[PDB]
């Protein structure tokens, strides 16, 4: 959890973040910062849809392994999630609701990813 | 190729947009529309980067069969994809370069999955 300073970064940087998130490819999560402070929006609804994305998500992390894919996104109608490698074991999971800021999650798990990487 | 016109339409619409495709889980392609008209970039390097994430595709593509998974998107440096699903055995796959409105393809995609799923 020297990781989560880096978690919190990216979750107070991207409106409608829900989670941040290190997860091994075992299927067990390392490291996690969620947001506390309730959004106007009710999250509890995209929280149920979270729960219900995990499986799938680690699943579809598993192309983040071959050398040409680099981003991986498993969305529901209230969930987005961007995922991106960090070790052959462990990836970084950035999930917000569907009013979110996207294009900017994207954007900070991509510069955070390097930060993270380097903290193995 | 009922399906061509709805394919057509989204690559029209989406600047950056390669291609868009019908694919089924069984590994084949059904139909497809791809940008001849050269779009100022060179796209190679992307046509290079595309043809290398068909297999990791596919196996992201596999979380649209849950209940909860909507929208798939598996993307590297040059190309980025979002896939949806059509049926149980077939999916949409829209691809365009990295610098093109990966927003609107989104948006665009998920207007078209319907038309695509009835013409079935
Ligand atoms: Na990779
Ligand atoms: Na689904």
């Amino acid at each position: 959890m020297s990781f989560r300073t880096h978690l919190e970064s990216v979750v107070n940087q991207v409106e409608g973040a829900l989670a941040c998130s290190v997860m091994g490819f075992d299927g067990i999560s390392v490291d996690t910062f969620q947001k506390d402070e309730s959004a106007e929006l009710d999250l509890n609804g995209a929280w149920v849809e979270y729960a219900n994305l995990l499986t799938q998500l680690r699943n579809a992390a598993e192309t983040l392994k071959t050398g040409t894919v680099s981003e991986v996104s498993v969305n529901s109608e209230k969930v987005l999630t961007v995922m991106r490698l960090v070790s052959p074991d462990y990836f970084l999971v950035l999930a917000l609701h569907a009013d979110g800021n996207f294009g900017k999650g994207r954007y900070v798990l991509r510069v955070t990813a390097p930060k993270v990487r380097a903290e193995l």
